[PDB]
């Protein structure tokens, strides 16, 4: 009794006969239509992976219109007479490709290639509305598109080239669709059944459904009425529809403010201020105004606007129709309006500012949870006639209560006051007063919400007052951009599933610490298609599991951590595998949980004793020292990100334990061991492949084995093929991340800044498990002197132990953590010292032939011509001099300049993964199939990879290919990591070439003219073996920690960081102005991969040290789980100058061809952004928070708005402004 | 497969036990010379424990043999 | 050392109970 869903699909009419109202468009396309180009990145639309172009005809309007969306979000029941792009719409390396894809792949603008067809469809769509856009236009594209790999850099450059009807019914398993036609069928519709839930965009329902397990059984959008549609000019403002996509409210507002004169469009541009940063393209192109008001979240940056302007609202249900004003009484309680239940928003009249009337809008530059304590607000005041006497206040803020709320008692207050001095004091009172929070307030960051709600209407007090008075060394693009460009690229959960695949689902703790008491399957043992549950019981061979055999596959008697997995759903598709886990009934009996570092040093929880370097004479160096600084400094975790996360296929053959699976993982070897230990199974009947990962850092290093194991036991237990991909919320709860560091550290120095005695104990949250951990601490204690001589030094390290997630490898493995500590201190010495701090890291350097604290020798340390570069390149003296012009000159707004530098050491640190496998067959065309252990995530291991076989062969690449990464071409593989994938797998590739060369040696004598054809096909048919493998391990390697001595690193790569910024000292926020990088990576193989891994790897980086903060509950549970809650940078993140330079003449003798490791060393030239803000800081602070020049003041990593405003020290931190005693003139 | 091992003539003339048997004897052979400085030292352990160690030593464990 | 010993086919016990796989046995991709 349903009605027929019919749309188009790259031209192709689709007719759906049972059109399931919960199916989203990205699942209806990977998994009906079979078009995997369009990828799932979250779920949630922050990601913009799963990028479409929608067509439809507005009738209201009069146009077919373009614009684009997220497929995760789009049900297809708003899709009826819709007409959806996808990239294999556009264009494809198998016809032609579009100039779009041709050119973000031309342009190194595509590493991993995941989000790139995300990004293609972002460009593709402007260019429909627009065949000629500017370069704002291009960049606000790409507002909803993240990348974790390039940087955004290249992509930006590569398209700047371009610049300058009857009701329907749909019936699901569970839900009931009711697409309406007109204004009266709603009203009718609502009245027979009042509980019907209206969708419009599905921007906020969706996620409630997917995310917050609501189930709405009866669904009624009201897209297609015209009444909800209607734009409307009249005497008082401007009337929306509710249903009209914000989109269509920034279009209508902007030709508005354009047009009218300034002081009739106060609340507009209000309005358009709010609407800027506001999520991206396709959320703002489907999003309804009335959805974002009824929604009513805390945190609605639209709802304090339209309540301080009295913005009209017309309501409607059958019979009744009212129009009211927005004001206080409008949100009763959480997530409510005052709406009946038959009731509906019909129209917004958003309206005109009157003279003497005047308006502004702000909001918080962080969000840190799901929809609390987020700061915005809009302001208004009305003044008498042609006066500055006040007639009328308004401020109302968002994220400062459980709903949208007004300052009553401080704007009453001021009525018939004038606005000076004393007004400004006397209001900055009453809201410190009126919105107080509790210190235990939900959300936190108490000290930084009453300051921004003060210095927002101190912004607002100023604006009122205003308006008064051989190819080895060629840039080679990536082998496979093309088709990443194209979504032809294949990536794990892309592979077609077998007609008998199931789906798996983790099932997790969500305690801390706990028993565990019962676990009940019945209800999910209801939903349609429920295959089986898997626990602890299930397993054949061995629950035990991890690098340090401390881990369970599945949870036995107790979790310890939230996210520790406790078994599996398999079910037949993934949603009935989602729905059935969600109702799996854990029973739990609470344990004393231990979280933070603090927790842990107070509980004595550890792994292992303390790591230690010593050298020289401390209690001694302290003696001679002019200076002794001691201090504390804590830098938080970080989540990888990657823009495909864990997936696993497993394919059990039936025959003597036999499986194959298809893996997104850096480590092929031990994701073999683990699968094969838990089956009970020799590592022989176990095969494992890998043909790229769409992102790895270090984070599918080990931890890809927690779904690999699952998903192995699943296919042996049911004997058919399963597959799993984690959802982003899963990934960043379960699979760990960068370990947070904490330090206690004490350095001596002189009054020249020469440092001449360190002390450090650092502290690492490692979480429930030890993994990579201890190696993790190594590392950082082998940096912990960045490229600074310390003749007296000690440095320690302890393991922490927590209910949390088990940390691991993250780009850097430890490395950032000790050199972020180390340029800390440094950067105290020359505060303390009063000199410049470039004067102090130069004169404390080391030189050539110089021995670390490990007592390593730096041979070929290029640190001196990097740093001499980088001062000349950057201009860094002429600027530093406007830096200062530009603080003397600015009151509320400071600048802050950096240079920093960087060594890192290459090698792993455990001597035995210091070696490599490659296999090569030639075949008898001459064609050559490359095999090595290493696997491609976006760095471009197979092209330098190619690029390496074809030099040392002498053949053109184009004979040459390398298909995957495979457990039984080369076993035994060291993960692929700590950056020498390229100078070790070079090598055995090397090596096989040329046992290769010396096997056709003879027929070349033979035939010296010959072609290489020639040569292959003589040595086949003379029954030479065309066939050879290839090994290499890197030779003089093992440091002592007993003896303090050995090499512990091949050698060193170097580099410096040059960055300027400009902070906002009355709200945190900042923008990052100019970054130059010189690096040094030997003669590099390809300076496009290379360039592409510093400016990656710099801006992974500055995400650290700036933007990325996880955030956790008391109980130590998760609340940054997407990228709503968690910001990696984005588009606009980067300097709006980024040179990034590859310093010439510096062959590295220890590597493949003069080459050096790139992938890791550069992530820490992120912290010159950092440093530059903390520069910036320090200026606001003697601008306004005392006279002590030599002042060191603390600031932990991430600097984010909320450390960086909190440490702006002012008359509004301290409260001075309202009158009261504090510390500021 | 052709991945693992190229160019094989066709499983034929009754011939396979004798080219391939000497093949798979050519590799084991460069096994157990690559494995003998480990059995040397630790004549009393398992095959388990000389396959660790010479992994531990960055030995490789993988070779081809042709015959 | 089996070299010389009626050692029974490797794989002739799942060929007696259907497990050993031919190739029109794979499984079909959807
Ligand atoms: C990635 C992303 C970023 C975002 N960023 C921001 C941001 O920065 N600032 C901000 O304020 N918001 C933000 N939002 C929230 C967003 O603006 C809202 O989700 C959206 O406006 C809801 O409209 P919709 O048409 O999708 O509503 P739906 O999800 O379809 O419905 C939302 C709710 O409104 C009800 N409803 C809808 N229309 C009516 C009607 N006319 N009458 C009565 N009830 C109705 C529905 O029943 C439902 O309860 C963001 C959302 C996303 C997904
Ligand atoms: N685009 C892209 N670039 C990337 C990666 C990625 O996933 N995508 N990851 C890093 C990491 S993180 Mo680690 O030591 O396992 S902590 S080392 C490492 C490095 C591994 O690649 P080689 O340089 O050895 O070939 O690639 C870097 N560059
Ligand atoms: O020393 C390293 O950089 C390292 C990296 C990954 C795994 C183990 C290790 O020792
Ligand atoms: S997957 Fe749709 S926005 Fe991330
Ligand atoms: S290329 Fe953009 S996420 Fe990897
Ligand atoms: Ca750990």
């Amino acid at each position: 009794t349903a009605d027929e869903l019919v749309f188009f699909v790259n031209g192709k009419k689709v007719v759906e006969k049972n059109a399931d109202p919960e199916t989203t468009l990205l699942a209806y396309l990977r998994r009906k239509l079979g078009l995997r180009g369009t990828k799932l990145g979250c779920g949630e639309g922050g990601c913009g992976a799963c990028t479409v172009m929608l067509s439809k005809y507005d009738r209201l309007q009069d146009k077919i219109i373009h614009f684009s969306a997220n497929a995760c979000l789009a049900p297809i029941c708003t899709l009826h007479h819709v007409a959806v792009t996808t990239v294999e719409g556009i264009g494809s390396t198998k016809t032609r490709l579009h100039p779009v894809q041709e050119r973000i792949a031309k342009s190194h603008g595509s590493q991993c290639g995941f989000c790139t067809p995300g990004i293609v469809m972002s460009m593709y769509t402007l260019l429909r509305n627009q065949p000629e856009p500017t370069v704002e236009e291009i960049e606000d594209a790409f507002q909803g598109n993240l990348c974790r790999c390039t940087g955004y850099r290249p992509i930006l450059q590569g398209f700047r080239t371009f610049a300058k009807p009857k009701q329907l019914r749909f019936e699901g398993e569970r839900v009931t669709w009711i697409q309406a036609s007109t204004l009266k069928e709603l009203l009718d519709l609502k009245a027979q059944h009042p509980e019907a839930k209206l969708v419009v965009g599905n921007t906020e329902i969706g996620i409630e459904m997917k995310f917050k397990n609501q189930l709405f059984p009866m669904i009624i959008c009201p897209a297609w009425i015209p009444e909800l549609n209607a734009v409307e000019h009249g005497p008082e403002g401007i009337s929306f529809g509710a249903a009209c996509a914000l989109s269509s409210v920034e279009k209508t507002l902007l030709e508005a403010v354009a047009k009218l004169p300034t002081q009739k469009t106060e609340v507009f541009r209000g309005v358009l201020e709010q609407l800027r940063w506001f999520a991206g393209k396709q959320v703002k192109s489907v999003a309804s105004l009335g959805g974002n008001i009824i929604t009513a979240s805390p945190i609605s940056d639209l709802n304090p606007v339209f309540m301080a302007s009295g913005t009209k609202l017309t309501i409607v249900s059958r019979g009744t129709r009212r129009t009211v004003p927005m004001d206080h009484t409008f949100f009763p309680s959480y997530r409510k309006t005052l709406l009946g239940p038959e009731e509906i928003l019909l129209s917004i009249e958003i309206p005109y500012s009157r003279e003497d009337e005047f308006f502004s809008a702000f909001k918080q530059a962080s969000r840190r949870e799901d929809d609390i304590a987020k700061v915005t607000c809009g302001m208004r005041v009305l003044f008498q006639p042609g006066s500055m006497q006040v007639k009328e206040l308004a401020l109302c803020y968002g994220g400062m209560a459980d709903r949208t709320i007004s300052a009553l008692k401080t704007t009453q207050k001021q009525l018939s006051k004038f606005w000076n001095e004393k007004l400004l004091q006397d209001v900055c009172a009453g809201l410190a007063e009126e919105l107080s929070l509790s210190p235990d307030a939900p959300g936190g960051m108490i000290e930084f919400r009453r300051t921004l709600t003060l210095s927002f209407f101190f912004k607002f007090y100023l604006t009122v007052l205003k308006k008064l008075g051989d190819t080895v060394g060629r840039p080679l693009p990536h082998l496979a951009a093309a088709m990443q460009a194209s979504g032809e690229a294949v990536y794990c959960d892309d592979i077609p599933r077998y007609e008998n695949e199931l789906f798996l689902r983790l099932v997790t703790s969500t305690r801390a610490h706990a028993k565990i008491k019962s676990i009940d399957v019945s209800e999910a043992q209801k939903v349609p298609g429920f295959v089986c549950f898997l626990s602890a019981d299930d397993i054949p061979g061995s629950n035990e599991t991890g690098l340090f055999n401390d881990e369970t596959v599945f949870a036995k008697d107790t979790v310890t951590c939230v996210g520790h997995i406790i078994g599996a759903v398999v079910a037949d598709t993934p949603e009935h595998a989602e729905r059935a886990a969600h109702v799996v009934k854990v029973t739990y009996e609470d344990l004393p949980a231990i979280i933070t570092i603090e927790d842990a040093i107070k509980n004595n929880s550890f792994y292992g004793s303390e790591l230690k370097i010593e050298k020289g004479d401390l209690k001694k160096g302290f003696s001679e020292a002019d200076n002794v600084v001691s201090g504390e400094l804590y830098i938080g975790g970080q989540d990888h990100f990657y823009l495909e996360t864990h997936c696993t296929i497993a394919i059990p053959k039936g025959e003597e334990g036999e499986m194959e699976l298809f893996v997104s993982t850096q480590n092929a070897m031990k994701t073999q061991s683990f699968v094969a230990k838990m089956l009970g199974v020799p590592v022989n009947r176990i095969l494992v492949r890998v043909k790229r990962m769409g992102g790895g850092f270090g984070g599918k290093e080990t931890r890809s084995t927690l779904v690999s194991v699952a998903v192995a036991l699943a296919a042996y237990k049911t004997g058919h093929p399963v597959r799993c991909m984690l959802d982003r919320n899963e990934d960043m709860l379960i699979t760990g991340g960068r370990h947070p560091f904490l330090a206690r550290y004490k350095v001596g120095f002189m009054k020249t800044g020469t440092i001449v005695a360190l002390e450090v104990d650092h502290y690492s949250n490692a979480g429930n498990s030890r993994d990579l951990s201890h190696s993790i601490m190594e590392r950082a204690l082998f940096h912990m002197d960045n490229c600074y001589k310390i003749p007296n030094i000690r440095g320690t390290g302890r393991l922490c132990k927590t209910n949390l997630s088990s940390n691991t490898a993250f780009r850097g493995f430890g490395g950032p953590q000790a050199l972020f500590i180390a340029e800390n201190w440094m950067s105290e010495v020359a505060v303390t010292c009063g000199l410049p701090a470039e004067e102090v890291r130069w004169k404390n350097m080391y030189k050539e032939g110089d021995l670390t604290h490990f007592n390593q020798r730096l041979e070929g340390f290029s640190v001196p011509r990097c740093w001499d570069e980088c001062l000349k390149s950057s201009q860094y003296y002429a600027r530093k001099s406007e830096v200062d012009k530009f603080n003397k000159e600015n009151c509320w707004k400071k600048r802050g300049l950096c240079i920093i530098p960087t060594k890192f050491g290459i090698s792993f640190t455990v001597p035995f993964l210091n070696q490599a496998g490659a296999l090569i067959h030639v075949y008898t065309d001459g064609s050559v199939l490359v095999s090595h252990g290493g696997t491609e995530m976006g760095q471009g291991l197979h092209t330098k990879m190619v690029q390496v076989a074809s030099k040392a062969l002498k053949i053109p690449i184009s004979k040459i290919y390398i298909s995957e990464t495979s457990t039984n071409t080369v076993p035994n593989s060291s993960p692929t990591a700590a950056s020498v994938s390229t100078d070790i797998y070079g090598q055995a590739v090397y090596e096989a070439c040329q046992t290769i060369l010396k096997r056709l040696e003879p027929f070349k004598k033979k035939n010296p003219d010959g072609s290489w054809e020639d040569w292959v096909m003589a040595a086949y048919q003379d029954r030479v073996s065309l066939s050879t493998t290839g090994f290499y391990r890197t030779p003089n390697l093992g440091y002592s920690f007993e003896t303090n001595s050995g090499n512990a690193f091949h050698y060193f790569t170097y580099g410096v960081a040059c960055s300027e910024v400009e902070i906002d000292c009355l709200t945190g926020d900042h923008k990052n102005l100019r970054t130059d990088i010189v690096m040094d990576v030997g003669s590099s193989l390809n300076p496009a991969i290379d360039i592409g891994q510093v400016e990656g790897a710099f801006v992974q980086g500055l995400g650290l040290f700036t933007l990325e903060e996880l955030h956790y509950s008391p109980e130590g549970s998760l609340h940054t789980r997407g990228p709503s809650t968690y910001k990696i940078p984005a588009f606009g993140s980067i300097p709006t100058e980024f040179r990034v330079s590859l310093l010439r003449d510096c062959p590295n003798k220890k590597a493949i061809y003069a080459s050096k490791a790139v992938g890791e060393p550069p992530l820490f030239l992120g912290a010159s952004v950092f440093f530059a803000i903390k520069d910036a800081i320090r200026a606001a602070r003697a601008q306004h928070t005392n006279n002590n020049t030599k002042e060191l003041f603390r600031l932990d990593s991430p600097a984010t708005p909320e450390k960086i405003r909190n440490a702006c020290v002012d008359k509004f931190t301290t409260l001075c402004v309202t009158g009261a005693p504090g510390n500021c003139k």
